[PDB]
């Protein structure tokens, strides 16, 4: 067949269309991903037929699926569908804009060529009544306040069209525009940042101009006015205007003034507030729905000065001598700027530009060019050598950190980064019995190998040894080898003696101890394991206990001051299939028999509605500080983030507000998979939050998709993984769009962008050198003096009791009961399976 | 002063002349080295004076030192003295040939400028009555037997001199030589390999010509006769002789025959036998005095076919198409050939060419070009790409192997290679108390460091850990780190428990255990340590015991079948200062007081004339198998070799012959610092003898200096260290000549040429990769099944008793007594201090 790659991919795309076609013919309402596959698939077939032109399919594509055939969110999610195919005259791109352009679509034609029977309308469900919607405050904003202003007559005396961007130095215009060049001096158009005025030939326009800000130095254009704005350089600019024949007619009468903050001043330009949000993303006071949850994030603070937003593109702001600085010291240009980002972080929900330098977050604030703009500090310069990642309208958060990882297969890793995870911590050596049961890399040799194995992958890694030992001998060895933490697991024996010996070792080496307790209460009940901690910091895995630990009351640990507790994700939150699923999963993982009295006793003692319900609440209470996966050993790597938001969404709907928005809950929860995993494991100076001085491990989200599927994963300042369409296409957006590794994941790049975390002892020996690692290696630290109070926004310490028969949990006197949700967000709207 | 390096060196050369001047003024008869410094020094001063010419100094230099002023060896050792100095007309080279050209010299003039009083003749001792002398068998040798021959008239009709080498293809000569070219076809001159016949213009000579050998293929010269010699190529050669105007007159009458082995055949050429030895070094039956000892090596076998010796030089044998082959497959050219070497090695004293390829000894035999010489095998081809090291007249031995090394300072190392040592085995970490007492590199960290440290040094290295332990735990670790052997030392405790635990480990890891027993008999007497061996292989260091062990009878170990025993070198052999030196040395190392009864008791129990006398004998018996240094911890790195021969010289003179030459003794001893240290430590497949397949770690000796100072040290095929004179000079021989590192000692080369030995367990983990070592790393093996019978030529097992009071040693019933020698060879004749 001589299949080129693009042919192979389209076969896949087609397969997805056909599956969507089969669901449609069943009278299922299609989700976003289904609508897309189906339409791209048909477009490709119509091109194969050879009967239809591009202009035709542009129309035909709007009339396949109608409001009736799709889910309530789809008409807002599907802005359009793009695909390329081979027409009779070669490859052509077809864009279908607003494909849900009607009520009924055309079923016959949506299925045409599939040979699937065409369903009747009444086979489809009835329409129900907008993910990531921006709720704009009512009103207008005056651009560019407190600046000298002038209105000038401008003529296009050329024979061709001339168009001028918002930030072009007006004196430097095409010599064929005629106006008062002297009055234009130091001025630029008073219009929304990044648009333009178009002058057809012969046209006369009356233009509102406003003064440039900051240092008021003009660079570029025609070099008419090179230099700082002053009386002396004005005289020189005018000399050059005359000599070089730049169109000039004095307007002695021109209205002059300033942009004053009051009503009906003719120099001022206003921008409708809904429209501000659409161009540049939301600003202070606006709220943003997280994905299709019920959560709203309100912009708390904005660094933007209205009218100088950093937007990149033709005629736009980020151009030489305008928004892009020219003449500052080269070493301080930002490597990359992320423009107009909504940052959601435990430390604040804000609107800001983010500058990246040397793989690090260099600054957060208002960025651009100090020669032309007020308010640009010397650490936020967009310069010649600065790349641009456009955040307008998107959310940025820290890369997620999953601190309960089983390295069972390398593909867990791709699934992780693709969901928004950039750091993994746990143990394993591949698909062995030991690794499948416990987060342990047991032999020094295997430490060596896992570090070397994962050395090119664009994530930060930590590996943990087997902590189950009643003598320190072999623990010293595994830490010296490079383990950055130890796992105490019952399958290797978690006994008071092992617990003690392992914590004494943690005290010496400043590493975290993660524990899965003695479910069987073989050598003690939970109180005996707590006693054995002896007031020493310890991280308790899946603290609720479905995934392991003292039956039935391991959850008591969420009330010990020295315990840092996490949950794993599959019990999150309590939903209608939770219990059934987990019982059987337990039966499967423990090789138990549905028909034996005691097998079923063990399992009913392990998987308990009363405690999972309590887990939803303690999680909302900030009594459980972290959420993690338990990847392929009871939990799900790609669902750390979504299960966090699904827990938040359920609690918002069940419980009281926590402090006219959901900010306090949003920040509490984002902390559970970003900052708190980093604190617990001892590397929070390097990652876990959007703050200056930390790795620029950064995930871009569409608000409509937030918490389900991100756009782009930045690793150490460079794009590591991202949504990507047809590699052969004329743009990146045509089908099939899927998460693929990017330049940050090829060759040596993964290593240059990331950190392998080891113990200080291992680093003292330079295991980075010994092991031949190209990834940066750093030591973990500051882990032996943590208490629950060091967990950001999750420092609650209830008195917990658990009834040994009913399993009912009481916290601070209050019986904890929670309902069984029948659905969750961030699921049916997003996934093809 | 702006001193260049040469100026700095000559200052040292001067200082040596002046010291030699002071000694002469005292009426000391000078040795070789003194004579040289003195004469070069005066020559440089006479040059400074500016009064005398080169030709003058050439005569004056002969009349400074006379037979009276020098030791008996000097007139044979000092063939000449060369130096270069700045005359009024720039730098010029002065060679003084045969500087002892008279009886009285000229004292005043030998001191002139030194302002030292000129001694009178009677202050000098009276003359006494030849180191490395060759004793030639009486007679002649017929060259080139069994070959077609012809005598031809040859005339030089050219106007300039023409000279032809022994192996040039005669038909290929200058076209101005006139002779019968057709008879000359396939012939060459029948003269000694490497010389020539000179034709002045117009001269007529009657030349003996003999047929070429091997395949008889002609290549090179003028391309007259390109091809295998046969009637068809003859016809073509004659065509080209006619066409190209090569001088040709038919000699219809020429005498034709062959080289018969009878007397007075006019076609044959004989070489006087003494002359043969002088040109090509000795052959079968000749004998060579080792240095200035009484030892004589007789050549047991010669591979040469008389007349085809490989000698390289202008006009000589090793030239394109003659002895240097042209047309064989390029991959099989030797990298280097050592021509006409006497090899002295445990396995035989012989005469052979030695072929080196890929740093290994590739072949031993008759080397050359199979197209023109008989007897050249395919693995002995001197090719275009073959380097020549000329061994004619010289002795080649394996690199010495010192297996009792304390790494106290890096300089031990240079002192070792410069004396002829290429492998070191021992322990240490530098000048610490532990390393100054024991051959122990105790920490894994220090193993890594010492291997990294010594990585560029052109010697093979083995490091040994601390074997003193009653538990195996840390012993496992040091071997895994890379130790290739363990040392049990009393200073760390050599108790029966430690001995057992250590040897049990050696059985697991296949490494050698070296021991210095419990001198104090604190824990047991020697019996008890022997019992603790439990029949297991163990290397006993300084088995005599002055250097350490059970007082007074450690020597008993030389009679245990599982013991491999070595001596250190300072007690070798028993001479008049031995006992006095050692008592004090013991006092100093043990911080003892001459005035405390028990300090003097311990000392007298440790240092024992009776046992040291017995050591001379058991050494000669082949009852002690190895001689080693104990470098800087009672022993002397640069004297492993000299002390071995000094011992052999003293026993020759004291005892009966061992099997009309000294071959058996010579071989027995050479094995003590070559093959037996490599067998005992487990790397004898790589080094320790001049045998095919092993590294080309080879030392070139002048017989006159053999066992004192070597000429050249070849490390893995490349010269690593050698005598070198003035780097500014026109030749390499002018003063000051001293041992200097060569190209094998610079940059990356030392590593490329050598091996670091580790345990198999360490190599299993790739410590070579972990430690970033550029030196090749290999594992030691085949060491736990050795018995004294595996020691080459040193396998004797006497029943030994030692009287606890008289210290008298008895071996097989015989009381061992030996005299205190007053002098030793390989000392006063050679050293400047
Ligand atoms: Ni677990
Ligand atoms: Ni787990
Ligand atoms: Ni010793
Ligand atoms: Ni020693």
């Amino acid at each position: 067949m001589k299949l080129s790659p693009r042919e192979i991919e389209k076969l896949g795309l087609h397969n997805a269309g056909y599956l969507a076609q089969k669901r449609l013919a069943r009278g299922l309402r299609l989700n976003y991903t289904e609508a897309v596959a189906l339409i791209a698939t048909q477009i490709m077939e119509f091109v194969r037929d050879g009967d239809k032109t591009v202009a035709q399919l542009m129309s035909i594509g709007r009339e396949l699926l109608g409001r009736r055939q799709v889910l309530p969110a789809v008409p807002k999610l599907v802005e359009s569908v793009q695909v390329e195919a081979t027409f009779p005259d070669g490859t052509e791109l077809v864009t279908i804009h607003d494909p849900i352009a009607c009520e009924n679509g055309n079923l016959e034609l949506a299925l045409l060529g599939s040979f699937l029977p065409v369903p009747s309308l009444d086979k489809f469900t009835a329409n129900d009544e907008i993910p990531g919607e921006i709720i704009v405050v009512g009103g207008n904003l005056v651009l560019n306040d407190g600046r000298k202003a002038v209105i000038l007559k401008v003529v296009n005396n050329g024979d061709r069209p001339v168009q001028v961007g918002s930030h072009y130095h007006f004196i430097e215009l095409n010599p064929y525009l005629t106006f008062d060049r002297r009055k234009a001096y130091g001025m630029r158009l008073n219009i929304a940042a990044g648009n333009a005025s178009r002058f057809e030939p012969g046209e006369c326009k009356e233009v509102l101009l406003v003064s440039i800000g900051g240092n008021k130095v003009i660079r570029g254009g025609n070099a008419i006015a090179d230099g700082p704005v002053n009386a002396s350089n004005c005289i020189a600019a005018m000399q050059a205007v005359i000599t070089r024949g730049f169109g000039h007619v004095e307007e002695a009468n021109a209205a002059e003034g300033q942009t004053g903050e009051d009503a009906s001043c003719p120099f001022t330009t206003v921008i409708s507030r809904e429209e501000y949000a659409n161009k540049y993303g939301p600003t202070t006071g606006d709220k943003i729905r997280l994905g299709d949850t019920a959560l709203f994030a309100e912009i708390e603070k904005d660094f933007a000065i209205y009218g100088d937003e950093c937007t990149f593109g033709g005629g736009k702001v980020i151009r030489d001598g305008m928004g892009q600085s020219c003449g500052h010291p080269p070493a301080l240009s930002l490597d990359t700027v992320i423009t107009n980002a909504v940052i959601i972080d435990y430390s604040g929900i804000i609107k800001a530009d983010i500058g990246i330098k040397d793989g690090l977050i260099h600054s957060i604030g208002k960025s651009g060019n100090p020669d032309v703009m007020d308010g640009v500090f010397q650490n936020m310069t967009t310069g010649v050598n600065t790349e641009v990642i456009a955040g307008e309208g998107l959310i940025v958060t820290a890369g997620a950190i999953d601190c309960h990882v089983h390295y069972i297969c390398p593909q867990l890793v791709y699934e992780a980064v693709t969901s928004g995870i950039t750091t993994l911590v746990g143990g394993g050596t591949g698909p062995t019995a030991g690794t499948r049961a416990t987060t342990c890399t047991p032999a020094p040799i295997q430490m060596k190998l896992m570090l070397q194995s994962t050395d090119d992958l664009p994530l930060n890694f930590g590996f943990t040894g087997k902590g189950n030992c009643a003598k320190p001998d072999e623990l010293h060895e595994i830490i010296k080898a490079g383990a950055m933490g130890l796992k105490l697991h019952e399958d290797w024996g978690t006994t008071p003696a092992a617990i003690d010996s392992c914590l004494t070792i943690a005290e010496q080496y400043d590493i975290q101890v993660n524990i899965h307790t003695d479910t069987l209460n073989e050598s003690g009940f939970v109180e005996h394991t707590i006693a054995a901690f002896k007031g020493r910091t310890i991280h308790t895995y899946h603290s609720e206990g479905a995934g392991g630990g003292h039956a039935p009351d391991i959850i008591k640990v969420c009330g010990e001051k020295n315990v840092l507790p996490s949950s794993t994700n599959p019990t999150r939150p309590l939903t209608s299939n939770t219990i059934d699923e987990h019982v059987d999963m337990l039966m499967v993982c423990h090789h138990l028999d549905a028909n034996i009295a005691e097998d079923v006793a063990f399992s009913a003692s392990r998987i308990r509605e009363a405690t999972i319900a309590a887990e939803d609440i303690l999680h909302d209470m900030g009594a459980i500080s972290i959420i993690s996966s338990d990847s392929q050993a009871m939990g799900r790597i790609g669902e750390v983030i979504s299960r966090t938001w699904q827990t938040a969404d359920k609690m918002k709907s069940a419980r009281g507000p926590l402090q006219a928005n959901d900010n306090f809950r949003i920040k509490r929860y984002v902390a559970k998979y970003t900052i708190n995993p980093a604190i617990a494991n001892g590397f929070s100076q390097y990652v876990g939050s959007v703050e200056v001085g930390k790795l620029a491990d950064l995930v871009m989200w569409k608000p409509s998709f937030f918490g389900a599927k991100p756009e782009m994963v930045i690793k150490g300042g460079e794009v590591a993984y991202a949504n990507m369409g047809d590699p052969n296409a004329s743009i990146p957006t045509p089908e099939p769009v899927k998460m693929r590794p990017m330049y940050g994941a090829l060759g040596k790049a993964g290593g240059a962008l990331s950190i392998a975390f080891v113990s200080k002892a291992a680093l003292d020996q330079r295991v980075k050198v010994l092991y031949g690692l190209n990834k940066r290696v750093e030591a973990v630290s500051n882990v032996r003096k943590l208490t629950k109070l060091d967990m950001k926004l999750n420092d609650a310490l209830p008195a917990i009791t658990v009834d040994p028969d009913s399993y009912t949990v009481t916290a601070d006197g209050v019986v904890l009961t929670c309902f069984v949700a029948t659905t969750v967000p961030l699921s049916r709207n997003y996934f093809i399976f």
